[PDB]
């Protein structure tokens, strides 16, 4: 057959999944499986999920489906289906497999290290649950402080486990560490930082994990073979993972807890964004077992195409498209979230993503979306389709994309990671730097500044602190290098937080978070076969290893000692003044941005009217490619801001002359120590010169010239 002919003939638009009705008394089951000869539901005990309690056949229905009603008449010995578990038994040409219901609302505790025992253990078992009845009943969409449209968002990227896995805070947690409800206890920190949106790394069920050990601390340094998972191996798109639950064996508990966490985010004036991973599953069979050669993108001969060890969901195909859309709609409606971040959004066709936006916006008119817009489309063989990537930005003002051009130009990025760049001693085309800061990157067309997600660090790759230390080749274990890296960190964060577009902050990017592999047996280089997986070894200018030379660049499979957010470094001004200085700088930066809409203009036409480059490349001691930059915004209220950056290692002068002499009785809103929306009484790192203005080495400033 062909997915195209199968859509023509078995396209189905009714409800899917298991609806727990009648306060537990009844379950209506629907599963799309056109090719099946028989379908039964195997029901597993809620007290012992290994225990099969009975097996009920389903009967054929409309357009390829199979339907059944579990009720009073069951021989199962069940009067309340709540919390019982199920999988689908599907027989085709005499062979039987057990399948996960793709519309499962929750799941039994899952442990992939037991997957080999039998068929029943190869995929998760779904749970009969009713989301609506669970958690805070007053939960609704966020009402987000300081936020009106996408350009207004400040996005903060956190993993649920990392945010509370620091043993250093065990003393202050009343909830089990690294769970949804533990996350709630550190929310006051994020409200004080001033971010509008917390983007959570994938919370939907993922495959490679033993959830039954989720309370064990991963205190040993490791970067491969860890029970920790970022979660980029999807198993189900409606069910939450049990890894962040106080009890993975209670199928309802993760729902209440998540609903309560989204509610707490909301009450603090912030929104939640959900990292979602629709481009690939963890295993080809997750959907191949459901309906052969349909769900995935495929070669011409119907072979499923593959990504990260699993299958590529072909969102061009009717049931796969609706899987994506129903999941989006269900997550927005059930958990009342404020947005989504699409993983490898370029793997998807534009139309799917567009319709996902429209359906999510129909539920929550203030929802935003961004994704990875890399040009990666693979699709069906011989069926080119317009993709939801960077080149799509010129045909839509809906879902924004990450900017690799600013990331690459400022510190490093693929394919030149670790090479000196704007904030790391490597000079850059000044026009290019400026075009990035006004949210016109040079590697794709952004016809609105809200198309652009501006970032210099994320969960992927070396953290901002780590990348800078690698790039300038200075070992942070020397007080003077530590201080220099921070000076550079602040510079970068200033550049992003004052740029047009939507700024994105990796959790910890505010304090100088590191993923240095500080294992006691790894103070110095070790033999080849013991080198930590996903590491880089860091060296100084003479080529001598760093003290603890190995640092992790892909921590998807690393332990708490690698992945924990460091609370002491982030909050203890006495024990770590540089880190806390950095954190306070970010806080002021976000406050600065939020005090005016000069940094967050709403159109391309308005950006070109109001922002003008001051450091013209070539002129006044400013090389065509350099490590300095200066520019001006005329705000909508007529105030005039200027941003000046000196990422050089010597004092450097910015020429003002008569054209920009009005910048002289400016108030200074940021300097080398601090940032904020209010004038710094005694500004440091600035000197007024005859020609214009002198900035100390590794120093940035923001000015505002009022007439008021
Ligand atoms: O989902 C694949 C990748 N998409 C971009 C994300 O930001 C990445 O973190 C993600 O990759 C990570 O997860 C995969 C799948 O488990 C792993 O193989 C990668 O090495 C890891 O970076
Ligand atoms: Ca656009
Ligand atoms: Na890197």
């Amino acid at each position: 057959t062909s997915w195209r002919l199968k859509d023509e003939t078995y396209s189905y638009d009714g409800k899917l999944g298991a609806d727990l009705k009648e306060e537990g008394k009844q379950v209506d089951l629907t599963l799309w499986s056109p090719s099946a000869d028989k379908v039964s539901v195997v029901v597993y005990d809620k007290n012992d999920p290994d225990k099969v309690v009975g097996t009920v056949a389903l009967e054929k229905g409309e357009r390829g489906t199979w339907k059944q009603t579990l009720d009073s008449t069951n021989k199962l010995g069940i009067t309340d289906f709540t919390g019982y578990y199920y999988q689908y038994q599907i027989e085709r040409q005499g062979k039987t497999v057990l399948a996960l219901d793709p519309y499962a609302k929750s799941l039994a505790a899952w442990n992939s290290d037991d997957s080999k025992i039998d068929d029943a253990h190869k995929v998760a078992k779904a749970a009969f649950v009713d989301p609506a009845k669970l958690g805070p009943q007053d939960l609704t969409y966020g009402k987000i402080h300081n936020f009106k449209t996408r350009e207004d968002a400040v996005i903060y990227e956190a993993h649920v486990r990392d945010f509370t896995s620091d043993p250093a805070i065990a003393k202050d947690l009343t909830k089990p560490f690294g769970t949804f409800e533990a996350f709630i206890e550190k929310l006051d920190y994020l409200k004080d930082l001033g971010v509008t949106h917390i983007q959570l790394l994938p919370v939907l069920s993922y495959y490679f994990v033993n959830e039954l050990k989720n309370h064990e601390r991963l205190s040993d340094y490791a970067s491969s073979n860890s029970n920790y998972n970022w979660g980029y191996d999807p198993q189900n798109y409606f069910s939450l993972t049990g890894m962040y639950s106080s009890d993975p064996k209670n199928p309802e508990k993760r729902i209440a807890e998540f609903k309560n966490l989204i509610n707490e985010i909301h009450k603090r004036g912030m929104g939640a964004i959900l990292d979602v991973v629709y481009n690939h599953t963890a295993k080809v069979d997750l959907f191949e077992d459901l309906e052969p050669n349909y769900y995935h993108f495929m070669d011409a001969d119907g072979t499923p195409r593959t990504s990260f060890g699993g299958g590529r969901l072909g969102t061009t195909h009717h049931m796969t498209k609706r899987l994506l859309i129903d999941s989006i709609k269900y997550l927005v409606d059930t958990y009342k979230v404020d947005g989504f971040r699409f993983d490898m959004m370029g793997d998807h066709d534009a139309a799917s993503i567009e319709e996902a936006y429209k359906a999510a916006r129909a539920l929550n008119p203030n929802l935003i979306m961004l994704g990875e817009g890399w040009r990666t489309y693979a699709g069906d063989e011989n069926m080119p389709t317009k993709a939801a990537d960077q080149d799509w930005m010129k045909h839509t003002d809906t879902v924004a994309v990450f900017s690799d051009d600013i990331r690459n130009n400022l510190k490093s990025g693929y394919p030149n990671e670790g090479q000196p760049a704007f904030i790391t001693g490597g000079k850059r085309d000044v026009n290019t730097i400026f075009k990035n800061l006004i949210a016109q990157p040079t590697n794709f067309e952004a016809d609105s500044p809200g198309d652009v997600i501006q970032y210099i660090a994320a969960h992927d790759d070396l953290t901002l602190f780590d990348i800078i230390a690698q790039s300038i080749k200075k070992d942070p274990s020397k007080a003077e290098n530590y201080a220099e890296i921070h000076r550079r960190l602040r510079l970068g964060n200033l550049m992003v937080l004052t740029a047009q577009g939507t700024p994105f902050i990796h959790s910890g990017q505010e304090y100088g978070r590191t993923k240095q592999f500080r294992n006691p047996a790894y103070r110095t280089p070790v033999a080849e076969d013991k080198v930590p997986n996903k590491s880089h070894l860091l060296r100084d200018k003479d080529g001598n290893p760093f003290d603890y030379p190995y640092f992790i660049h892909d921590s998807y499979d690393s332990s708490d000692a690698v992945n924990k957010f460091d609370w002491t470094k982030a909050t203890d001004g006495k024990a770590y003044p540089e880190n806390v200085k950095s954190r306070d700088y970010m806080k002021g930066l976000i406050a600065l941005r939020q005090s005016t809409d000069a940094f967050r203009l709403k159109s391309l036409q308005d950006i070109k009217d109001r922002v003008h480059l001051i450091t013209v490349p070539g002129q006044n001691g400013v090389e065509k490619e350099d490590v300095v930059i200066g520019y001006q915004i005329t705000a909508p209220n007529g105030d005039i801001y200027a941003v000046f950056v000196n990422a050089d290692e010597k004092a450097r002068e910015f020429n003002l002359g008569t054209a920009f002499a009005h910048l002289r009785n400016a108030e200074v809103l940021a300097d080398e120590n601090q940032a904020g929306p209010v004038g710094i009484a005694n500004p440091k790192g600035l000197e007024w010169t005859e020609k214009g203005l002198k900035l100390n080495a590794l120093t940035a400033t923001v000015l505002r010239v009022s007439q008021n």
